[PDB]
């Protein structure tokens, strides 16, 4: 990643053992459970594009979704290349060139060439872009992974409200990658006591009342 | 975060792999019990809005209090916002904006912003603030998952009276996130020595008394 | 805590994960055995009052014990206020405020009046006098909890003099947070052995005799 | 590793035992799987050629494959030395000499010399060189150790539409360190869905189809 | 401990938890066997007297051999009274004090003032003084429990030649904290052997032989 | 170790836990297997003569391994001596001495002295060149404690080529701390597709034949 020194520069700095362990853990415990994209972007902080390309390429499951993802990578590759276009032709000895969207992937440039745009003044961001470029594709996936639909998260008739409310939002967060539903799919005792709650209940009064 | 490098100035880190286990971890192992919430304090020092943002956001479990914090969040967020507005229109060319309410709880705001507001002089401390509304929230959520009333712990005719009094002095942290009380729930061999005792004994001399 | 960075001046810096996950550990493992204090001592180095809060706070159970120390904690505060009482009435304008006992608990004292006090010429050393009076009240907290009288450790008679040499001194230790009652409570043979070394034997030298 | 320090300089680094014990580690859990081959390129970020020939050589087991690699690494040194003959006889006093094949590969040239290439100016980056001859020679490697066909993998009559794909990617990142073939080797049932959607479908299309 | 900064300049240093907790499980894991000694010098590098009482203190177990130690320790200090005698009476204002064995041993002298010996020019090398009275006391608890002469350790009629001299050397290691006495001890097979390679062999070429 | 400090300056910093501990872990796991070897090479990376006796010094087990290691030592030692003579008498005051084979070796020499010649202009570099007698121990330990001779290294009727040729390559390395042998040593299937194949095969080509 770039970070700044003690001096208080930006520079270049080697991924660390404990970012690149702590990713392929993250996802090998929780595929892609929708709590693993704030953690991607946390882990990635500052990250160049190569940075980036490491964590994903490190990742020896999923496959299926790896490929997704690149797919949505190149939908917005191809859209930053129409908004942007740079000209072509020899480059101005000694002078910084504009990033193609393969270059804000990572796939085309150097690491030289990421690090220079990325502390130029003005910074052309290209680890932000491309972050923001992979986390729609993440986003996907976590919707494309998520089980279940709200529809059929209901209490039983025995479940504790506090355990179906766990579940039902659980599922509504992976979903969109409510509190009338919410009524609606409680089982029929508490039901009958969050009806007589009436309109604008919080969640937490709710919860008092049905435990 | 925001730290003060070697030579002497503030300025901003990633937030660590180690921070960020810790934090997830802690949620896994120990739930909403009261001490979870000085971990959450200590884990978060020198947090901007982003990194709290991300420390809350990387919980996977417990999503119905998530929620319910983010209802707390969006009560504190209006309350600012009511008792400091902010002057619409255009800002003024390359000048510090006012934050607003959602600004501080870092929805509408960028890290630019965050670490701008945070390193002015005068500072304006919008993680600190935020940390303050973040805990309003987790001690209400603490309450919440509370499982017991003080009044049910009651100590058993075999129970140590060193485990009865862990217990319910756990259990008086839990319920607002006492002596009298606390003989009266006593068994009738300790509850006779205890009263024996008299007012004005502290905790350490009714223990030796019933050990 | 309070360290000296690189250039060689006094800044706080924030708690490590390390420290907090180590103190949390050691009082789950090893509750309130005599070592546990050295420990405390070790991990709290250059602590402020409100890191000393965060490491006493973040654990979970003993209630009772963290109670109790409360309790010596307002006591050895009383006693700073009656010894040095502070001036009532507005304090000059940017100037240095005296502290309280609760200044030095941490509790009415913020961070930074704790890092002025402390990084101060001459400094007034907040950290080091709020640790003395948690390690007071871990002292008595550690006899409290010792489970057996030194009158009650005696060698078996098929117990290996080192084995019940360790019991001893661990006792000792414990119950006071010597030779005589060595060899009294030794068992008829080593007894015997011990009896015929005669009066300033040293410890290595009853070990080889009754080994 | 050679790395810039506080003051922004390219210095040599040891190589940490977190790095080693990485390194070590993953091929201890993943073999030669393709994912192998990020993870030891973003471990030795800045290595020195002595850095790569340490990595290399601390791994214990595959030693048939670490002769593979060897042969590998020999034909790109005399490749080099091919392309870039270096003048014989005694060097100039006090310079720097001109890297063979054996010395970017680290059999020939001391730490020092390798620190001199690399912190030149321009800089003759030997550690870069030398491990992309590495990586040449782990992807022979990968597609050697590769266990089944693309042919082969096939959808099992009741396996599930994503564990096929799964696999299907897997084995195609193996095979060569694609949707035809993927509905060509689908299930029956999968199949009709698949050829139904027609042609230029995505991925992501044809999961949700067969979900 | 004591560290040179980055600048280059002899400050203070917190001990950290991993140092404190290797120490603590070597002790755990290892007990008296001979290589805690050489661990505990590496572990206490730069130690102040303060680190090292840390160090000691921070063990639970063995009390015992930890009040040998003491003795041990006491005795030294008093040598080095006896050896360097401090002028009683008032010291010079401002002025640093000349250290008695109990301010070596860091129960009579602040942190402080250890850091003014430990960093003055000349220094008075306090921790390293201390640290020589402590090793010579744990040499003698190695000694104390080594568990067998090396007398009775005799090689199997089936023990091969290499776990033979394992146990051999291992025991010599403890008993002072050579090739006749192995021969000597020897079985009447690989003993005819070693016979007849004569004088001056050694241990490799003995290894051999019985191999 | 010496290291270069962020300004840019060879000073001494003490062995890190982490170091110690690898080492320990390496040799409990490893023994003697090749690989053991660039582990110590990497793990001691600036390491003056007494962190390298502090690494060796800190295995417990293998006693007979490590008494032969001083004998080779010694060797190197005597060597020293023989071709470096230092002159006797008393030193220049406050000159730098001239080191013996047993100051080289970390026993007679302190580490300021060590310090001195490492970091002297020109160094003399003591710590690669105990490193290196160490290395050339270990070498002959790696090999006498190789199990097996590669005569006795054949391939299995039913055993897969890929598992032959590990073992065959793990033995070559062990034994001297080639392609003949190896088809020799196959099976009879596997020998005759080998034979086939004629000479000048590649490693890689031999495996794709008796896969």
């Amino acid at each position: 990643p770039i970070v700044q020194n003690l001096q208080g520069q930006m520079v270049h700095q080697c991924i660390s053992p404990r970012t690149l362990n702590a990713w392929v853990k993250v996802v090998e415990e929780k595929a892609f459970s929708p709590e693993v994209i704030p953690m991607f972007a946390a882990l990635s902080c500052g990250a160049t594009p190569q940075d980036l390309n490491t964590m994903l390429n490190t990742v020896g499951g999923h496959q299926a979704a790896m490929h997704m993802l690149k797919e949505t990578i190149n939908e917005e590759a191809a859209e930053w290349d129409r908004l942007h276009p740079v000209h072509a032709g020899p480059i101005a000895p000694g002078q910084m060139r504009e990033p193609r969207g393969s270059d804000i992937a990572g796939t085309t440039s150097t690491l030289q060439e990421q690090i220079g745009w990325m502390t130029h003044n003005p910074p052309i961001p290209v680890g932000e872009i491309y972050k923001r470029w992979i986390i729609l594709g993440l986003n996907k996936i976590v919707r494309m992974y998520s089980p279940t639909s709200i529809l059929d998260i209901r209490q039983g008739p025995k479940e504790p409200f506090r355990d179906y409310i766990d579940r039902f939002y659980k599922t509504i967060r992976a979903e969109q990658a409510t509190e009338t539903l919410l009524v609606q799919n409680a089982n029929p005792d508490c039901k009958t006591i969050l009806k007589a709650l009436g309109p604008g209940a919080t969640l937490e009064e709710m919860m008092t009342a049905c435990q």
